[PDB]
């Protein structure tokens, strides 16, 4: 049986910076990375992707293009996880043994929860900036639109990053502005959820755009069928039990329902909801001590972010040194995690809250207002950030950027 000493399952944001940091504290041949996909995804770039601002291309590298060079890539999928014996199961029928298991699968798509779907995305009209199967049918979608009503979609589960789902709706809603087509469309945005976002400063400022912009705001409405020939959409009203609404749409944007997946639902190391028990401060497991978790697929009570995983990667690489001197961790987690929800094609809303879900904003200014600047970081700096910094374990957010920014607005006050 194989023995890793240190084993990360799952080769997306929370995988390959984990596997970053512990090739520093063990040793590049003492670390493996189990991971299926050969393409790697800087997946905040599909936002813009579906509206046209970005392309596909830029957001994927190949996956060997971002192993720590030295550590063993395992191609292959987590099958059964025995943390009893501290071993896991993969879909090459190999078992490999661990000393820490740090598990970072990040979080399931379930298109097919929603009838009929993913089979109604064979037609026009209809796209998902979640799946690089249908992000650009998003942008298509935009581009064809003609006239009627263009309907975005909040599902009834947990998701990862909350402020996509609306994002490409103001995105959309600016470019039917742009080329002449406002007139014509009439935007919707039926999400389950009964508040437009969970932090009071933030949601108050895109409230404010909802109603200067005439969009229609939905809460408690929940897509339950598409009818995609018929380009039809039906809904139901999570407020009052029973009722459905069948409705057109010249542009559809589905959001999916989201699950943990499928291999830690029933598995040893999750909570009664299938996420992995974690602790809330030290992402150690609550019932294995060699075991951690970082981003989608854990029980943190915080918005599910990359982030929320740069902050979540610098506290689980103290948490495990720690263990690994046999001490106890004192650095806790404060839930840190960030939006940057982009309102316009060159303008940005960046949310920063914990787990208070009160304001834990970076910059000295007021970041509820739509700025320009905080869109040029995202689209233009973030990506560099990620590739080569975060990926290489140089970025565990911004915490000290808060603080060294406070002290000067002490400076002068
Ligand atoms: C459209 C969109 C926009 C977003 N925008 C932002 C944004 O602006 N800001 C922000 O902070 N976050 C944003 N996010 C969220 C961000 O992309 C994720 O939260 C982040 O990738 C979480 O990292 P993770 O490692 O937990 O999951 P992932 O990065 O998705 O990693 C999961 C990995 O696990 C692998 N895996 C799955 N099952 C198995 C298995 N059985 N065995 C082995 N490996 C497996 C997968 O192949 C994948 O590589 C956005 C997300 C989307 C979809
Ligand atoms: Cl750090």
């Amino acid at each position: 049986m194989n023995h890793y000493e240190v084993l990360v399952l799952g080769g997306g944001s929370g995988g390959i910076t984990m596997a970053a940091r512990m090739k520093r504290k063990v040793g590049a041949e003492n670390v493996a990375i189990v991971e299926p996909s050969e393409r790697h995804f800087y997946q905040p770039i599909w936002t813009l992707v579906g509206a046209g601002a970005k392309q596909l291309s830029s957001s994927g590298r190949p996956t060997a293009s971002v192993i720590p060079s030295g550590v063993e890539w395992i191609k292959a999928r987590v099958t059964e996880l025995n943390p009893d014996k501290n071993c896991i199961h993969t879909d090459d029928d190999e078992k490999i043994s661990y000393r820490y298991l740090i598990i970072a699968l990040g979080i399931q798509l379930d298109y097919e929860k929603i009838k009929g779907l993913p089979e109604g995305f064979a037609h026009p009209k209809i796209g998902s900036n979640y799946s690089v199967k249908t992000v650009e049918k998003t942008w298509k979608a935009l581009q064809d639109f003609k006239e009627g009503n263009a309907i975005f979609t909040f599902p009834n589960t947990p998701v990862k990053c909350a402020g996509a789902p609306q994002k490409i709706m103001y995105l959309s809603e600016a470019y039917f502005r742009k080329t002449g087509k406002r007139s014509k469309a009439n935007i919707i945005f039926n999400t389950s959820l009964g508040a437009i976002f969970g932090v009071k400063k933030y949601a108050d400022a895109l409230q404010e755009i909802i109603q200067e912009r005439n969009l229609t705001v939905n809460y408690k409405k929940n897509l339950i069928e598409v009818r995609a020939d018929k380009q039809e959409a039906v809904f139901e009203n999570l407020d009052k039990p029973g009722e459905t609404q069948v409705i057109s749409y010249e542009m559809l944007h589905v959001t999916p329902p989201m699950s943990p997946p499928d291999v830690l639902k029933t598995s040893p190391v999750a909570d009664a909801a299938g996420w992995v028990d974690v602790d809330k401060e030290t992402l150690q497991h609550r019932r294995y001590p060699n075991v951690f978790g970082i981003g989608d697929c854990t029980n943190l009570p915080t918005s599910k972010t990359a982030a929320a995983v740069a902050a979540q990667s610098g506290i689980l690489d103290r948490t495990i040194s720690v263990i690994m001197k046999n001490q106890t961790p004192t650095k806790k987690y404060d839930g840190y995690t960030s939006c940057p929800l982009v309102t316009g094609y060159n303008r940005v809303i960046l949310a920063e809250f914990d787990y208070k879900a009160e304001p834990l904003e970076t910059f000295p200014f007021d970041q509820s207002k739509e700025r320009l600047s905080m869109y040029l970081m995202k689209a233009d700096l973030m990506p560099f950030l990620y590739w080569n910094m975060m990926l290489r374990g140089y970025w565990g957010g911004p915490a000290f950027l808060r603080k060294l920014f406070h002290l000067g607005m002490s400076l002068e006050h």
